């Protein structure tokens, strides 16, 4: 079994010209790549080339209006770039941003193609800018185009329209964009674990609560696991996987798993406030590898402590390469509100998934 890896230093060119210390840094991807070199993981992977996504591929999930506006930013002067960025919720834009977003998406398409053709068993995509907050018609939360959503549709386009794709989103923030893109769809199961705080945590919407289960034929196919009032870590995430993620995933029987792999729930993150360890992320990855005959693509989303994300994503790659899971620290009893969250999701999803009964 071969593991794929995609990384292209051109994705570093997207930058914040007014605030060069903004946490969505160019060096997020070079640091993760460097740590893979350090641990001698890079030579163990098959290197998959990056490419630009096409406008036609972007149209799988995004409106032409949205594509056109972001495309136009490539030739704007700094004042217009500042003005445009400020129209969105939490976005900065440079002349290279559009191209970088295209590269992120096209990198993941090549990776999914490699997985689905059998060239690799699984893969990791060290990409930026991130995707999961991007909506059909707007940019949001450092995201321009919804890389993971686009990848699911790209995968369906080269196999069959009803290919069952599981998206597990373990970034500490709710993937608002991914939820909305697939909300009426039963071919793409969306499972998000996120810090919620009764709607007080970015992106600040009650769309992230456990009662949002999908619409129309997508009823039951949107699973939100919202955390409230607690510094959640390995015990809570392992419990969520045991009680919710894995039973639902096995019943869905995905043919491809995409991980919206933010590392901002990691111990040390400046924004997330959580304490998931690298060993934690390794165990989550290892569990997901039991699905879809091991066809797993890990896509970088958020995560802002450069040391933490580097160690955490490298450990995921180590798992995809078939290395033995590292030992977790003794798992303490769950924070009381985490039990409450898990039970709430169980109640909301019991009608749709017989494995939860
Ligand atoms: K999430
Ligand atoms: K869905
Ligand atoms: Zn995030």
């Amino acid at each position: 079994p071969i593991t794929g890896l995609v990384y292209d230093q051109r994705m570093m060119l997207h930058h914040n010209m007014w605030d060069s210390h903004h946490p969505e840094l160019p060096q997020r991807i070079s640091r993760i790549f460097s740590r893979h070199e350090e641990l001698r993981l890079l030579s163990r992977c098959h290197r998959i080339p990056a490419r630009l996504a096409t406008e036609e591929e972007l149209a799988l999930c995004h409106s032409s209006k949205h594509i056109s506006i972001i495309k136009s930013s490539e030739h704007m002067k700094p004042r217009d770039l500042n003005r445009l960025g400020d129209e969105y919720n939490s976005i900065f834009i440079s002349n290279e941003s559009y191209t970088c977003a295209l590269l992120a998406a096209g990198s993941c398409f090549n990776s999914a193609q490699a997985i689905l053709t059998g060239q690799v068993r699984n893969a990791v995509a060290i990409v930026r800018p991130p995707g999961h907050h991007a909506e059909k018609d707007t940019a949001c939360g450092f995201c321009f185009f919804n890389t993971a959503a686009l990848t699911a549709r790209y995968a369906q386009s080269i196999t069959r329209e009803s290919l069952r794709v599981l998206i597990v989103d373990w970034d500490v923030h709710h993937g608002n964009g991914t939820q909305h893109i697939f909300e009426e769809d039963d071919s793409v199961l969306y499972i998000s674990l996120h810090r919620y705080e009764d709607g007080a945590f970015f992106p600040n919407s009650e769309d992230a609560n456990y009662d949002k289960v999908g619409l129309g034929k997508g009823r039951g196919y949107n699973v939100n696991i919202p955390w409230n009032g607690g510094k959640m870590g390995d015990p809570e995430y392992m419990a969520a996987f045991h009680h919710l993620v894995m039973p639902i995933a096995r019943e869905f029987a995905p043919e491809l798993v995409l991980v919206s792999a933010g590392f901002d729930a990691a111990r040390g993150d400046p924004l997330g406030g959580f304490q998931v360890t690298p060993e934690g992320y390794a165990h989550l990855t290892h569990q997901l590898m039991s699905l879809a005959a091991g066809r797993v693509l890990i896509i970088l989303e958020g995560g802002y402590n450069l040391t933490s994300i580097s160690e955490s994503m490298s450990m995921c790659t180590s798992m995809l390469l078939g290395d033995s899971p590292p030992s977790l620290d003794h798992l303490t009893p769950l924070k009381t509100s985490a039990t409450v969250s898990i039970n709430n999701v169980l109640r909301a999803h019991a009608p749709f998934w017989s494995s939860l009964r």
